């Protein structure tokens, strides 16, 4: 199995025990690291933090802590949104210098491969024909990464992508079997499957539906869209399923109605260290659980919950990755994927699990333990 874990360049500007950076990272503990984000200038690939360089060099020199570690580079991402991806792919000439960029940059900063954020083909402001259009680019990618390898005599550079869980979404974004067989690794971002903009209380990322979920939303669950792309062909041992080190918070319109589909008024207050509207990093919740709420299981969907006054939030914790490690196991998928490095209790003391208390779940989980992790010869 797989595990692979993203880090992101802005986890840099968070205040005090808050602040992440790529020398923060065990080097042993995930398989592959992907950096969040590089963006796009003229059709090429370019950096976006002011010290984006510098960070490259230390995050690519983990791998001179650990001979296995691989490395790739995020491009894209909610906010960069689809206008530069559509324009890119819309003519040959324009990809053809996008690929050539791609190819110079992961050599000279010492990437191991891409992996492609696009949110999404068809969707966002994406036109119809990027959907096929999409499938073209990766194949062009994979197709010049195997040529390149050739001349250079080096292994081949991989072509990965995060993409889309919404049913709606996948299915105006990709051609499954013809795009499964270009990737290396296929990202699922199983998570973000409810939050405030629904009106009322659900899980970030539920391992199963809720009795209550009819309909469409009977989809908004990790295991029904992992076999989705399954089912719709792509291969089972390149699929990756995502798991977040984080959980989206609600303000309950009644703080005696607490469970699951409870009305909300709108996203809960970010926390003191991402500062997120909605969103709870796996340590802020911590701090929350340690400060008095009450622990909620929700047990149809296996992933916790947790409450006090007005505030509700929807997370996972050790337990909930387990039996979702455990699923992914029995399922045979290619690995877990994880959102974000800097996101878990690195420091561990806010939980009091240990270091990288979530991550290191997974670790155990699936087979990596006695990992090798031992500096390149
Ligand atoms: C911060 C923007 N993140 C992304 O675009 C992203 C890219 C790849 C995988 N997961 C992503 N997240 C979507 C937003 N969620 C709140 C966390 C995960």
């Amino acid at each position: 199995y797989q595990l692979t874990c993203y880090f992101t360049n802005w986890a840099q500007y968070r205040p005090g025990l808050g602040r992440f950076m790529p020398d923060d990272i065990n080097p042993c503990l995930c398989t592959h690291l992907i950096y969040a984000f590089a963006g796009m200038q003229n059709n090429e690939i370019t950096t976006i933090e002011w010290n984006d360089v510098t960070l490259y060099q230390a995050f690519n020199g983990l791998k001179n802590k650990n001979s296995q570690l691989k490395t790739l580079l995020a491009i894209g991402g909610w906010n960069f949104g689809t206008a530069p991806f559509t324009a890119m792919v819309s003519t040959p000439e324009n990809r053809q210098t996008f690929i050539t960029s791609v190819i110079k940059f992961l050599r000279q900063y010492e990437f191991d491969g891409l992996d492609f954020d696009w949110e999404y083909p068809g969707s966002r402001g994406s036109p119809p024909q990027d959907k096929h259009l999409f499938t073209v680019l990766v194949q062009e990618m994979r197709e010049a990464f195997e040529q390149e390898a050739k001349q250079i005599n080096k292994p081949r550079l991989m072509v990965t992508a995060a993409v889309a869980a919404g049913i709606s979404n996948i299915q105006s974004g990709y051609e499954i079997p013809q795009l499964s067989q270009y990737l290396d690794y296929i990202h699922v971002m199983t998570y973000d499957l409810h939050g405030s903009w629904e009106g009322y209380t659900g899980e970030n990322s539920p391992l199963y539906k809720y009795p209550t979920d009819t309909g469409s939303n009977a989809y908004l669950n990790v295991d029904y869209v992992m076999n989705y792309w399954k089912d719709n062909g792509a291969p089972a041992e390149k699929l990756i399923v995502g798991f977040p080190t984080y959980g989206h918070n609600f303000i309950l319109s009644n703080p005696s109605n607490t469970g699951i589909g409870a009305p909300t008024s709108g996203a809960g207050p970010a926390g003191p260290y991402a500062k997120e509207s909605g969103i709870w990093a796996y340590y802020e919740i911590c701090t929350f659980l340690k400060n008095g709420a009450t622990q909620g299981w929700d047990a149809p969907q296996e992933v916790p919950y947790a409450y006090q006054g007005n505030v509700w939030v929807g997370y996972d914790n050790v337990k909930s990755f387990d039996i979702k490690a455990q699923w992914l196991k029995h399922n045979k998928f290619g690995g877990a994927m994880v959102w974000a490095i800097d996101l878990d209790d690195f420091t561990g003391t806010f939980c009091n699990q240990g270091k990288f208390p979530l991550i290191s779940t997974l670790k155990k989980a699936l087979g990596l333990q006695s990992a090798s992790c031992t500096a390149p010869a």
